[PDB]
């Protein structure tokens, strides 16, 4: 079970932020950190927000490392039930399936 790996790796950079959703109008910015910091060190987090000035229901949240991330992910993925909501919160990466750049080139 060799665990770990290694190969190549194409240009593309690492996206340590995380895109949560399923969110209430109640929740803010420290809210989440406090309940994200028992998994890791957040570094930045942000909350989205329309145009007339109501929660989409969802926030970025950025971790130090990786793996921290990772971790908050599952932990708190469509785990919990903000309020309001009949479903659970949406956590997930921002950036799953982005990756601007050429393949062959």
């Amino acid at each position: 079970g060799s665990s770990g790996s290694s190969g190549s790796e194409s240009r593309g950079g690492r996206d340590r932020k995380l895109f949560v959703g399923m969110l209430n109008k109640q929740q803010s910015e420290e809210d989440v950190l406090r309940l994200f910091q028992p998994f890791g060190v957040i570094d930045e987090c942000t909350v989205l927000r329309g145009p007339d000035g109501s929660s989409k229901g969802c926030a970025f949240v950025k971790f130090s490392s990786h793996t921290e991330a990772q971790a908050a992910i599952h932990a708190l993925h469509g785990s919990q039930t903000m309020p309001g909501a009949s479903s659970s919160l949406v956590v997930k990466f921002a950036d799953t399936d982005k990756e601007s750049g050429p393949s062959s080139g």
